[PDB]
This record gives structure tokens, sequence and C-alpha cells, in this order.
């Protein structure tokens, strides 16, 4: 389904092309303006581990999740791969380890070398 379309039919968007952030756009956004280091950034995400075994999404939480884009607050891949988003755009980003948790993991909720795929909505971002 939807991670093994990302496999086929992915953007690389490393600088290294090691293909370790893939992305399709799903819905387009507007605006040609693509939010810049520092910016807060607001988005809706539903995720999941490749191994099918936990899911997560901002909308459990009933609020969008925020934050500061390239701050360090969340995964390498979220800091490239949202630096990619308009404001209203729907992606999808598929992500080997390298770019998530690494060999260390994040246990219990996410193993070591954990691929993690990701529907994510840009619903706004303004300036520090
Ligand atoms: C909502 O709680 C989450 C969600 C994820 C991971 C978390 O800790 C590893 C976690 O607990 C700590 C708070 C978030 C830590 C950083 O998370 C992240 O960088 C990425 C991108 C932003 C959304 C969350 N996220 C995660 O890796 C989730 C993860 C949850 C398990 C299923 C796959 C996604």
């Amino acid at each position: 389904g939807a991670p093994a379309t990302v496999t086929e039919q992915g953007e690389d968007i490393t600088s290294k092309k090691d293909r370790g952030v893939l992305k399709i756009v799903k819905r387009v956004g507007n605006g040609e303006e693509t939010p810049m280091i520092g910016d807060k950034v607001y988005v809706h995400y539903k995720g999941k581990l490749s191994n099918g075994k936990k899911f997560d999404s901002s909308h459990d939480r009933n609020e969008p999740f925020v934050f500061s884009l390239g701050k360090g607050q969340v995964i390498k891949a979220w800091d490239i791969g949202v630096a990619t988003m308009k404001k209203g755009e729907i992606a999808h980003l598929l992500i080997k380890p390298e770019y998530a948790y690494g060999s260390a993991g994040s246990l219990p909720k996410i193993p070591s070398n954990a691929t993690l795929f990701f529907e994510i909505e840009l619903l706004d971002f303004k300036g520090e």
C-alpha cells in the first residue's frame, strides 16, 4: 500500500542521495514558501513502524503537533521532509533508521534499526 508506493515512486530528498528519506506529495499545497529553519511549524500526522506493530497519530491527542524546524525537536527526517512542504500539503515519507532512531532505537516504543512511515499534513508555519 502507501509505504510500498513510496519505495516505488518516492523522491529521494536526502542531500547524500542514500534513499534515507523518500517522499510522495499526496495532496498539493499552495504558496511558493516552504518552512525555513527556525520556523514554528504546525502539522497533523499519522505514523507507524514498518514492522506493523505501532501506530501513532496527532489526532489521538485531538490537537496539532507543533515543533520548531531544524531546532532539534524531531527526527532528522522530519527536519528534512517538512522543509520541503507547502502550506496545506499532505505528503508520505518513508524513513530508514539513520534518519530516525538509528541502531540504538528508542526502546521500547521504537526498536533498533527501525524503518518508519508517516503521512504529514502541513497546516501552518510562522516565523520565529
Ligand atoms: C507522541 O509521542 C511520540 C511519538 C513518536 C515517538 C516518540 O518517542 C520515540 C514519542 O514519544 C516522545 C515524543 C516525540 C519524540 C520525537 O518524535 C519524532 O521525532 C517523530 C516525528 C514527530 C512525530 C512523532 N515521531 C515519532 O517518531 C513517533 C512514532 C511513534 C511510534 C510510531 C511511529 C512514529
